């Protein structure tokens, strides 16, 4: 099951980005869709399922790609995107 079931809702995850500092550079819509919520500190986000954290986002970073790059064992990632997607990133 998820590490943090309370953030399993995409809508709740999106709401968490109200004070996101990088709206143009990395859209909250994409971050939330990819399982991430904003911690509220700097640009630090975390996946509700695997609890993997990511920071220091660069302009044009793709949340799903970074999710698969750093946390390829996440079951939310697997269910959402499939194994072929994860394999291709590695
Ligand atoms: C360029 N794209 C971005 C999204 C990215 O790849 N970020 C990575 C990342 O955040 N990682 C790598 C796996 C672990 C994670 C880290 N999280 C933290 C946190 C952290 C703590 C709580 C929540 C979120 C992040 C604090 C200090 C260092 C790291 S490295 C690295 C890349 C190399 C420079 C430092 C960050
Ligand atoms: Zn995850």
């Amino acid at each position: 099951g998820p590490a943090f079931p309370g953030m399993g809702s995409e809508e709740l995850r999106l709401a968490s980005f109200y004070d996101w500092p990088l709206t143009a550079e990395v859209p909250p819509e994409l971050l939330a869709a990819a399982g991430f919520f904003h911690t509220g500190h700097q640009d630090k986000v975390r996946c509700f399922f695997c609890y993997g954290g990511l920071q220091s986002w660069k302009r044009g970073d793709d949340p799903w790609t970074e999710h698969a790059k750093w946390f390829p064992g996440c079951q939310f990632l697997l269910r959402s995107k499939g194994q072929e997607y994860i394999n291709n990133i590695h």
